[PDB]
């Protein structure tokens, strides 16, 4: 039966026995889901899931969501998306090398979804892991003035840097896939910060991958140079990821990662050599909105 | 033996009887080559060729380029650029449905060749035939305001609206594409007009595919309205193709239509019907570059 072991004082992450999601207590997924929004990263352990048991353990969290791009989804759980450059009988199945980039899950859509859930399949044996920075935790680490200059600030975030070409997008112009993804997945603007409607906690809801541009509380755009600053301090431009904001979360065989996908930002690991590497996810919308904004 | 029967007046076009590449003399060429600087666009009738006799045809005009992206490559004669939407033995054979947009070949390059070959293989029945607008009759054409207004101007060429994916650009983030492509090919700087090195006519050297930007001869970028109504002026911007400039060149089995690719711009026919479609080109360096200012 479930047990929930946090990572002590205010150190992120908690390791999660015996959980069994077709017969944890509604008490046994409520008591999950507050370790989510205090201690960010919860890894279960020793799960060994079909893609439709996945997919029922997600549903005990919250209403999944399957992702807009079709490519990305698995052929039979189409809520699940698929990272992968293992083929399967010849077929490539999702997308290879996905989210190599700091980002929020669906930071670039109207409706953010607050928990992302991540099933390794198959795991590298070298740069093996996901980065995580804590947001609530980089914003009240800012320096007071940068405080200060983004009080009453919306930002823009947008896909439009890291949108995958899809199959049958060969052969066509270039311009008409920038205009598609423009006209299907405007840039949407949020506040800069927000309460976590959760924790209370302030959350500072930016992104390398997916925020473009920033404006005053009038809609008056801001110097770019302000984003810069501010993905320089919370630790996003650090190539070394040696940063005091950033974690590397490893993972086992079995384990399985599910975190608050309003507080932490994350990144794909690149690998130097070409290994085999497959991670199942669902995303979830929980019971409130990205915050009590939307 | 080679007869050229040539439109009548300042009417564009000419018809070639009886040429065969393999024959022709030097003056047969040379008179040819007149032909295509004076009339801009010489029809070669009843060519029945390979891909090795075709360009060996090119090779009397001149020196040959290879199209710089080898997705358009003829699989076996290098220097033939195929556009075709019919599989051979399953395989994509060149492009699919190239150039349906206004442009001059290799606008967007530093160094642009003089005269273009097209050998249709597979001819639609229906909207068949490529369009063509002589940018020296146009500049001459121009209301003597807009003449005055753009001399001196530089005009800025780059493929980056029309350049097309590549199969192995699948999956992978558009802004590395769209980075690569203004890496290997940079927007081009040219005179907005330029003598013609052949005929001493002036010719207005944009067009709505590959012109991005107009400046004065101080480097000051000029409103993009000047380049909007150049456009307009010139019968690029007219969808219904109506327009005085516009000249519409049908062929049948066996043209080969060989032109002035410094006087003309020209665009592919949109058909509305899915129809096999197959054309060979090859495009030549002559005698002279671009204009005496390269
Ligand atoms: C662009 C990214 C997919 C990718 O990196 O290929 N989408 C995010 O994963 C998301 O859920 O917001
Ligand atoms: C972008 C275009 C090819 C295409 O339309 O796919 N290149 C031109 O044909 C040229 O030779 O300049
Ligand atoms: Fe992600
Ligand atoms: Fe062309």
């Amino acid at each position: 039966r479930m047990q929930i072991d946090e990572q002590p004082g205010n150190a992120i992450g908690a390791a999660v026995e015996g959980f069994d999601h077709a017969t944890a207590s509604d008490a046994d997924i409520d008591a999950l889901k507050s370790t989510i929004y205090t201690k960010k990263i919860a890894v279960l352990k020793g799960q060994d899931l079909s893609p439709q048991q996945f997919l029922a353990l997600g549903k005990r969290l919250g209403r999944p969501e399957a992702y807009y791009e079709p490519m990305y989804q698995h052929p039979e759980v189409t809520e699940i998306f698929v990272s992968s450059n293992v083929p399967e009988n010849g077929k490539q199945i999702g997308v290879p090398k996905t989210g190599k980039f700091w980002h929020a899950d669906y930071q670039f859509m109207p409706d953010p979804f607050g928990i992302t859930l991540i099933y390794p399949q198959v795991i590298p044996e070298k740069n093996r892991g996901t980065y995580f920075i804590d947001m609530g935790r980089a914003y009240d680490r800012l320096p007071e003035d940068l405080k200060k200059e983004i009080s009453g600030t919306y930002c823009r975030h947008s896909v439009r840097k890291y949108f995958k070409i899809r199959p049958h997008d060969v052969y066509r112009p270039i311009s008409e896939i920038i205009e598609e993804v423009e006209r299907k997945t405007p840039a949407v603007v949020q506040p800069t910060t927000f309460t976590h409607p959760m924790t209370g906690e302030t959350v500072l809801y930016i992104s390398e991958g997916f925020t473009v541009g920033i404006e005053d509380q009038d809609g008056k755009p801001l110097d770019e140079e302000l984003l810069k600053r501010l993905f320089d301090a919370t630790g996003q431009l650090d190539e070394s990821f040696e940063h005091d904001n950033i974690h590397l979360q490893s993972f086992e065989q079995g384990d399985l990662l599910v975190w608050d996908n309003r507080s932490l930002i994350h990144r794909a690991r690149h690998t130097t050599t070409p290994e085999p590497t497959v991670s199942y996810r669902v995303t979830v919308h929980d019971e409130r909105k990205l915050h009590d904004g939307i």
